[PDB]
């Protein structure tokens, strides 16, 4: 059966965390545990209320993510098919119980500061169900780093970075992200000057810029192993095709015409336009301490144009980190 909220979150816990994100899915707490930083995503299941404007989502519904983080957590420690460039899973507990109110204090803050655009969870009952993610702690997302990076160097190592990784689990896994707006990649300080990866047997190197970037957030993700398919089926879903403002609900659409709505099907195109969706945000909606005023930086600013228009010509992120004349 589930656990009291207080065997995952004590008192001590409870009291060091802060909100750091959210999504229609629910909620994003940073805390300690064992005197290390966590990252704690929480999901209401299960029950009978509406929830940011949708109904909650089984045990069942939520089983993809959970097996898709547990699978990418694996890929720092493993050999042929390696990357740091995913997030580590450290648990999981269904969780019984109303919503602590030192969670909600940290929901206000962040309403009170940032904004939010979700309902206040302070109507669950006291035999309410969620299921609680505790990650490693991965850094800052890209978009409220937007204002933060160094320059567009920066920008080309973490799309580098970002291409690597999607490559790897492609390739070990047949991975596809189908959401990777600019909210789901983290951006860590590293003092590591090259950071590293393998694929298919074949270890290379990436310039860090002083950022480890991590992937998160596998709620539309799928993947498989032994022909086994894990996914979100979002074929009748009627809403995540009908979005605007913002070439991210574009890409949406964009998948569901690469694969004729079999969202079964094995698609790593869909790596790519995420890809083209984030290098777009590169050039667009990013701001740079190092202005664009350099011989270096024009000639950067060049490169990532033309990976902007080419990359769609190409047919996976492996394609890409492969034969990609940036990555070279
Ligand atoms: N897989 C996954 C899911 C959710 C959160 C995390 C996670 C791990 N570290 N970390 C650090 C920051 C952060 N911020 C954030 C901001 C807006 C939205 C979301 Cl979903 C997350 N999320 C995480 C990982
Ligand atoms: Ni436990």
């Amino acid at each position: 059966g589930p656990v009291p909220f207080s065997h995952c979150l004590p008192t001590e816990k409870l009291q060091r965390c802060e909100k750091i994100g959210e999504g229609v899915f629910g909620e994003v707490f940073q805390t300690i545990a064992d005197h290390t930083p966590v990252a704690i995503k929480i999901i209401a299941i299960e029950g009978p209320d509406l929830v940011n404007g949708s109904h909650q989502k089984t045990f069942e519904e939520i089983l993809p993510e959970i097996i898709i983080s547990k699978e990418l957590s694996l890929l720092s420690g493993e050999v042929c098919n390696r990357t740091e460039g995913f997030i580590g899973l450290n648990s999981v507990h269904c969780v019984q119980g109303s919503y602590p109110p030192l969670l909600l204090k940290a929901w206000d803050h962040y309403n009170s500061t940032k904004g939010s655009a979700n309902d206040r969870p302070d109507f669950f009952k006291d035999d309410q169900l969620f299921i609680v993610l505790e990650f490693e702690f991965g850094g800052i997302d890209l978009e409220q780093m937007r204002t933060k990076l160094s320059s567009l160097a920066t920008a080309k190592s973490i799309l580098h970075q970002l291409t690597a990784s999607l490559a790897v689990a492609e390739a070990s896994l047949r991975f596809e992200h189908r959401d990777l707006h600019w909210g789901n990649v983290l951006l860590k300080k590293t003092s590591l000057k090259k950071l590293h990866y393998t694929l298919n047997g074949k270890s290379s190197t990436i310039p860090s810029c002083g950022l480890q970037v991590s992937i998160i957030d596998y709620t539309l993700s799928r993947l498989e192993r032994d022909g086994i398919v894990v996914f979100c089926d979002v074929s009748m879903d009627e809403d995540l095709f009908t979005g605007d403002g913002d070439y991210q609900f574009d890409i949406y659409r964009l998948m569901k015409k690469e694969n004729n709505n079999r969202w079964g099907e094995y698609h790593p195109y869909s790596n790519v336009l995420w890809l083209h969706y984030l290098t777009d945000k590169m050039l667009k909606q990013m701001t740079f301490k190092t202005k664009c005023n350099t011989p270096a930086m024009k000639q950067i600013k060049r490169k990532i144009q033309e990976f902007h228009r080419t990359m769609l010509n190409f047919s996976s992120a492996t394609d890409l980190l492969c034969q990609h004349s940036l990555f070279k």
